[PDB]
């Protein structure tokens, strides 16, 4: 089975512990106003931009912020943070990543996402909850699962080794150089094409241990190797570096945030059309 089946939930799961005082359930959606029309009792809603991002440069907000939003959103250093969203997960990956990042012990993604649970008819309501201030200390970022575009460079020597492989997760288009807008297209030199859909069901869950492994390992995308997974924001990558990190037990696993928006405009930098 899975590496790590303790950060998946099912939706049978999440609605038995609606009334967990140690659960605190966010939506995170690509589409900022879905929330509104309707979602999981007592959830909360998470506007990544507005939340995650800092208003002017592009990074995240800082550990400070980070502990204030949690707070606010009636979250402690010990509770157990539950995820779900639109697109098979795409953005609540994200918001998984993040949570990583900056250390947050129990997350949990809901297997299926808001698509599962709208389909199987389970409890939806407009009303939005009103949690007591959550105690949560200022965290410390973990730099092992985040990449900069300094170390593609040292990265991209590591893939032509045999220690480190790039996975793309782009459509095969975008990978060949035939393309959130670049003025430069391909991909980095050495990386692998793993569409990020291919790891989902039509109903929105993820594959079997084995068929994920098959998506990766007959690649040489293996748990040996460094991996740095990348698309054209970090918002887009984190679902596939979820899988691999968690769903597959890959111990090095970096998101490359900048991706490329940030690769495909950078100046002087090596990169690769085709196939490869």
């Amino acid at each position: 089975g899975y590496a790590h089946p303790e950060v998946l939930v099912s939706t049978d799961w999440v609605q038995e512990h609606l009334e967990d005082p140690k659960v605190r359930v966010l939506e995170v959606d690509e589409d900022i106003l879905l929330y509104d029309t309707g979602h999981i009792p007592g959830a909360q809603k998470i506007d990544w931009q507005r939340d995650f991002w800092d208003p002017v440069v592009r990074d995240f907000i800082s550990e400070e912020e980070f502990a204030k939003l949690m707070e606010r959103l009636g979250i402690s250093n010990d509770t157990t943070v539950v995820l779900y969203g639109d697109k098979n997960n795409w953005w609540a990956a994200y918001a998984f990543w993040f949570f990583k990042y900056n250390g947050h012990k129990d997350v949990r993604l809901m297997n299926g996402g808001r698509q599962k649970w709208v389909e199987e008819g389970r409890p939806l309501t407009t009303e939005v909850p009103s949690y007591p201030p959550g105690r949560y200390e200022v965290p410390y970022r973990d730099e092992s699962i985040r990449a900069y575009r300094d170390d593609v460079l040292e990265h991209i020597i590591k893939v032509k080794e045999g220690k480190g492989a790039l996975v793309d997760v782009r459509s095969p288009q975008e990978y060949r150089g035939e393309l959130e807008g670049a003025l430069r297209a391909g991909h980095i030199p050495g990386a692998k094409n793993i569409p990020w859909a291919k790891a989902v069901n039509p109903d929105g869950t993820f594959k079997s241990a084995e068929e994920l492994r098959a998506l990766y390992e007959p690649l040489g995308i293996t748990k040996d190797k460094d991996i740095v997974v990348y698309c054209r924001i970090a918002e887009r990558s984190s679902h596939s570096w979820f899988v691999l990190k968690y769903l597959l037990g890959y111990p090095h696993v970096k998101n490359y945030d900048g991706s490329w928006t940030e690769w495909g405009n950078l100046v002087g930098v090596p990169i690769a059309k085709g196939e490869e």
